[PDB]
This record gives structure tokens, C-alpha cells and sequence, in this order.
């Protein structure tokens, strides 16, 4: 079909009509089209695709916000990159440089210099001040004035100091012209080299780009928005907020995202860079950046979960809002807000709802669809916390939240403080053959628990999955039973069950979970995927069973990852990886009130003295492990300032990230695609 796209000046209507001879030739009779809808402005442009009269349109981050917002509503469905297919760098970093032990964290600017690369721009002043938005004096308006109270003097370029002249201190006059050395990026950071200034909102490229020996960026460095300082060469792990480049925006319902793709896409390959000369995409003969920015390599189509509000990230959109909306609590003093929990089902609603009442205010609930859409939530700011299972820590750590406590399934007289890392995946097999590794465990016999298990499948063929490189897993393996798969797989066929419950992920199962698994291994079974709490379990006779009537541990041995073997007497070192238990996360920010009002909320509705029933039970649950699993004796404290890495192993995350290549979601790639 034809794609109606949207210029904002005759120039750019130009070579949009350009765009669409250059396709009708280079692209079969029945390929994308790219029909040229002309008019006044962005918004303009924004309008009219959102009544259906144009397509699409290229915008920045500032016109991005504004096509998400009603009536619009519209979303980034292509962004632009500016390097390699390696090093896209479809995004850039709004950053704070700063000087070294320099005495100071973003939560407290108040009575500094600042330098900005000029009033109005992005990273150098809309995104740093929206951010300090409510650490300013009121009236917070006009802004100027209320910038000029907080920062003791600084370098606004641009900005007009005759009415306020704090912002000129460091650079009087306020030159928004280069006749001003502390004007620009370039500028504004030699405003901090000289030492006029303490920060200089700038961004990540800045310093690379006004100091060439490593050496000297060693005195500068970067302030986190956690209050925290961090080099220079660590933006992205310290940013003051993370904004896309230049992106293509679509109507979200019926905007034609993916034949807006096969255009561009299909169009980068024949006019791209350097493609063709007869038309260069992203080159204007007349003028400079039309359609497309002209330093873009090419495009990048954007996930499709991706919505506005994600894309932009939490830091941007907050510094906007306030920016345009300007509205800040009245009584501060941080008492930590009461915290937004995600049910994402209705029980899970009704038990969260219970839990609020009982709280006194402290714990509110908000209700998402998924467990992935609630971790939107928890990134977007709409929903605070939630509890997953190490599946979805991973994938909440890769959008950038973190973990704060992980759920105790043992007892002591101190659950709280010692953690839990879990049982630990291993890998049995049968010592009766002395040469198995685990490089020659292909084309063997395996034992699953059931596929879509962490010890019995996961862990495992997430860890196996380099040998296998496609996804097909059970061609790896000439036959063995893992409960679940198509019924007929190698694995499969190796399953007992009747005519119904052949092969099935459950109890009418014979080879199913962990004494199962094991079963199939004392028979047609090489390999079998278990954990290090099943063999001194299912042995000893201590199943009275007819098979495991009385098998012996001794006889059966552990295989260790690095290619060795070991008993099952010292799995410890000798385990595929560790199985976590789930684990509350949260966004970086509110950690600290997370981790606070969940510890009195545990106290109060904890694992205390059995007096449910007649009061509220936090661990308790109407059907089946609600908001949390009910065999939680309580929420450990992490301690340390665990992150997704850190809480789950490297051998853990290595598992699930392998195999998310074979089982994708939606919110994981969105994540990856802001930060791979």
C-alpha cells in the first residue's frame, strides 16, 4: 500500500515527492509507496495523521511527547541511528559533568554555578532544569527567575539578563552566538574546564569531544540522578535522562507501522547512504535535515510493545511534564509516598485491595493486564513495586528496574537478614558411563521435569543453547521425556500417559517434575535435569515406589559446567546455575521506600503468630500464591545493592537470555532496544 507521509515546508515537500518517483522505479509494481502530504508545522503534521490525512512524520523528542498526548496519540514506530549496525546510537544522553569529589549530588544544586549550552535547548537546559523543576523558589514563573534564585550564578546563553542578570554571571551579556565561549556544548563544558562554572548540562559526547587524552577526563565526572557521582565514560550507567534522536511516529491503532517499516526499510537499501545517486535519502540538496535528519545512517524499526511514554523513558518525560504542566507536592519533607503495588488479576486486585485498607494508606494498587505490562507500569511511574519469579527479574533488570527484597521461603530466627540464593539446578547422569561430558551430552538420551521449568529446562537448555544455536532444543538430544512438548517430539515420545496424558506437564504424568525426571533417568535416560535436593530424596528407599523401591545415590553422579565431574555430596560446585526465588523490584528511585514500608508491612501482616482469619495475612492468599508466593515466610533484605546481574548469577542470567532468543516478548525487546 502507499504511505502518506508529512512535510512541514515546501523545501521538504519537495523531496518528498522525490521519495516517491525514486520508489515507483527501484520497487516492484506491488511494493511499499510513499505518497507527499504537505503542511504548515510538526503539529500540524501530528493532527493531520491522527485524523487518518497523513501517515507518518519524523520528530524529535520535544514534538515525540507531543504526539503521544490525547487527542493525537500517536507512537515512535522507526527511529533513525548514526553508526553502525553494531553501535546504532539512536539515542544521546543529557548529561551533568562535573568535577572530581566536587562536593555536591543533583539532589543538591541549590547555590552553584551552572553552565548551559543555552537556554531552551535539551540536554543543556529543559531536561536539566525539568528535572530541578521543584528544587526552585516559588513563583516557579517566569522560569528564568526562579532559576536565577536557585543557581548562585551560572551561564544561560541566550537568555535575557537584563530582566535577570544571574544567569549571565559566568558569561555576561548571555552571547547566544559563538562571539560567547561558554555558549553551546562546546562552550558551556569550557565553562566548567576554566572552573567558572560546577556543572555543565550537557551531553555524553561533549566531553569526548572537548578532551582527546583519557587522562584529562579523569579530574570530570558525571552526577547520577540516585545522588551519585561516576566517570565520564559511564554516561549511560549515569544519565541525567535518555532521548531518541529523530523517530517516525504513526497513528497506534491503524497507523500502518509495518508498511511504514517496509518502506523505509526497503528505502534505505536503494537511496540509503551512499546507496544510490540518484536520490540521497538522508541528503538535501536543498536545505539542511528534511524528511530525515542528514547526518542519519539509516533506520531501525522500533518494537512494537514501544509506546511513547516508554520510549522517551521516565527521566525525560518527567523533566517535560513538569516543565509544561508544573505541579509539586506541598508538604515534601520525603515521608515516602505510599507505594503502588500491581495486581495484574483480579484476585490478585481483591487481595492488594484487602492489604490497602490494612495499611493504613501505606500500600495502594494498580491494576495492568500482564505481568509485563505492570513492569511497564513500574517503569512509567505508574505502579511503584511487584513480586516476580526469576524469569521476570530478568527481564524487569534489562528495563531497568532493580531488586530490593527476595522472598524467604525458609525459617530462622532472623529471615530477613540472611538471604536465600535458592536450590541449585544440576545436572544428573547415570556414572555407569564414565566419558559423558558436558560437550558430548548431544544426540543422547535427556530427562526434563517439564519444558518451561527453571531447573528441568531453562537453566539447562538456556546453558546448552550455544551448542544447539537454533530452537530446536529436542534435536539436540535423540530422545529422552520432557512433559509438554508437541506430544511426538524426541523428547516426547519417551513420555508414558495414556492416549490423553501422553507426554503431559502434570501429575497424570509418569516422567513429570523432580522424582519423575529422576525416574526417567533410572531408565531410558541418559541425562536427567533435576536439582541438588533430589537425588539423596528420591533414593535411599525412601520412595516406596517400584522403580526408586530402593536406588542408590552412590550410583549416580553430578556433571559440573566446567567439564569435570562430582557427587551429588558437594553440588555446590558442580551445578548447572542457581535458581532464584521471586523477588520484589522497583524502579532505582523509591527504592529506599520500597525496601522501608514493605519491612513495617511485613511486621505487621507477616509471617507472625497465626491470626488470620480475624485480621489480614500478607503471605496468605484466597486462591493461590497472590501477590506473593504463600510459602513466603518473609521479604529478605538484599543487602547488598543487588541488580538483576548481581541476584540472579551469571550463569542464571546467561540461561534466560539464551533462550529468550527462541521465546521473545514484547516489553523485553522494547527494553534491549534503548539499552542493549
Amino acid at each position: 500500500k502507499t504511505v502518506r507521509w508529512c512535510a512541514v515546508s515546501e523545501h521538504e515537500a519537495t523531496k518528498c515527492q522525490s521519495f516517491r518517483d525514486h520508489m515507483k522505479s527501484v520497487i516492484p509494481s506491488d511494493g511499499p509507496s510513499v505518497a507527499c502530504v504537505k503542511k504548515a508545522s510538526y503539529l500540524d503534521c501530528i493532527r493531520a495523521i491522527a485524523a487518518n490525512e497523513a501517515d507518518a512524520v519524523t520528530l524529535d523528542a520535544g514534538l515525540v511527547y507531543d504526539a503521544y498526548l490525547a487527542p493525537n496519540n500517536l507512537k515512535p514506530v522507526v527511529a533513525e541511528f548514526y553508526g553502525s549496525k553494531e553501535d546504532p546510537q539512536t539515542f544521546y544522553y543529557a548529561v551533568a559533568v562535573v568535577k572530581k569529589d566536587s562536593g555536591f549530588q543533583m539532589n543538591q544544586l541549590r547555590g552553584k554555578k551552572s553552565c548551559h549550552t543555552g537556554l531552551g535547548r535539551s540536554a543543556g537546559w529543559n531536561i536539566p532544569i525539568g528535572l530541578l523543576y521543584c528544587d526552585l523558589p516559588e513563583p516557579r514563573k517566569p522560569l528564568e527567575k526562579a532559576v536565577a534564585n536557585f543557581f548562585s550564578g551560572s551561564c544561560a546563553p541566550c537568555a535575557d539578563g537584563t530582566d535577570f542578570p544571574q544567569l549571565c554571571q559566568l558569561c555576561p551579556g548571555c552571547g547566544c552566538s559563538t562571539l560567547n565561549q561558554y555558549f553551546g556544548y562546546s562552550g558551556a563544558f569550557k565553562c566548567l574546564k576554566d572552573g567558572a562554572g560546577d556543572v555543565a548540562f550537557v551531553k555524553h559526547s561533549t566531553i569526548f569531544e572537548n578532551l582527546a587524552n583519557k587522562a584529562d577526563r579523569d579530574q570530570y565526572e558525571l552526577l547520577c540522578l540516585d545522588n551519585t557521582r561516576k566517570p565520564v565514560d559511564e554516561y549511560k550507567d549515569c544519565h541525567l535522562a535518555q532521548v531518541p534522536s529523530h523517530t517516525v511516529v504513526a497513528r497506534s491503532m491503524g497507523g500502518k507501522e509495518d508498511l511504514i517499516w517496509e518502506l523505509l526499510n526497503q528505502a534505505q537499501e536503494h537511496f540509503g547512504k551512499d546507496k544510490s545517486k540518484e536520490f540521497q535519502l538522508f541528503s538535501s540538496p536543498h536545505g539542511k535535515d528534511l524528511l530525515f535528519k542528514d547526518s542519519a545512517h539509516g533506520f531501525l524499526k522500533v518494537p512494537p510493545r514501544m509506546d511513547a511514554k516508554m520510549y522517551l523513558g521516565y527521566e525525560y518525560v518527567t523533566a517535560i511534564r513538569n516543565l509544561r504542566e508544573g505541579t509539586c507536592p506541598e508538604a515534601p519533607t520525603d515521608e515516602c509516598k505510599p507505594v503502588k503495588w500491581c495486581a495484574l488479576s483480579h484476585h490478585e486486585r481483591l487481595k492488594c485491595d484487602e492489604w490497602s485498607v490494612n495499611s493504613v494508606g501505606k500500600i495502594e494498587c494498580v491494576s495492568a493486564e500482564t505481568t509485563e505490562d505492570c513492569i511497564a507500569k513500574i517503569m512509567n511511574g505508574e505502579a511503584d513495586a511487584m513480586s516476580l519469579d526469576g524469569g521476570f527479574v530478568y527481564i524487569a533488570g534489562k528495563c531497568g528496574l532493580v531488586p530490593v527484597l527476595a522472598e524467604n521461603y525458609d525459617k530462622s530466627d532472623n529471615c530477613e537478614d540472611t538471604p536465600e540464593a535458592g536450590y541449585f539446578a544440576v545436572a544428573v547422569v547415570k556414572k555407569s558411563a564414565s566419558d559423558l561430558t558436558w560437550d558430548n551430552l548431544k544426540g543422547k538420551k535427556s530427562c526434563h521435569t517439564a519444558v518451561g521449568r527453571t531447573a528441568g529446562w531453562n537453566i539447562p537448555m538456556g546453558l546448552l543453547y550455544n551448542k544447539i544455536n537454533h530452537c530446536r532444543f529436542d534435536e539436540f538430544f535423540s530422545e529422552g521425556c520432557a512433559p509438554g512438548s508437541k506430544k511426538d517430539s524426541s523428547l516426547c515420545k519417551l513420555c508414558m500417559g495414556s492416549g490423553l496424558n501422553l507426554c503431559e506437564p502434570n501429575n497424570k504424568e509418569g516422567y513429570y517434575g523432580y522424582t519423575g525426571a529422576f525416574r526417567c533417568l533410572v531408565e531410558k535416560g541418559d541425562v536427567a535435569f533435576v536439582k541438588h535436593q533430589t537425588v539423596p530424596q528420591n533414593t535411599g528407599g525412601k520412595n516406596p515406589d517400584p522403580w526408586a523401591k530402593n536406588l542408590n545415590e552412590k550410583d549416580y553422579e553430578l556433571l559440573c559446567l566446567d567439564g569435570t565431574r562430582k557427587p551429588v555430596e558437594e553440588y555446590a560446585n558442580c551445578h548447572l546455575a542457581r535458581a532464584p526465588n521471586h523477588a520484589v523490584v522497583t524502579r532505582k528511585d523509591k527504592e529506599a521506600c520500597v525496601h522501608k514500608i514493605l519491612r513495617q508491612q511485613q511486621h505487621l501482616f507477616g509471617s507472625d503468630v497465626t491470626d488470620c482469619s480475624g485480621n489480614f495475612c500478607l503471605f496468605r492468599s484466597e486462591t493461590k500464591d497472590l501477590l506473593f508466593r504463600d510459602d513466603t515466610v518473609c521479604l529478605a533484605k538484599l543487602h547488598d545493592r543487588n541488580t538483576y546481574e548481581k541476584y540472579l548469577g551469571e550463569e542464571y542470567v546467561k540461561a534466560v537470555g539464551n533462550l529468550r532468543k527462541c521465546s521473545t516478548s514484547s516489553l523485553l525487546e522494547a527494553c534491549t532496544f534503548r539499552r542493549p
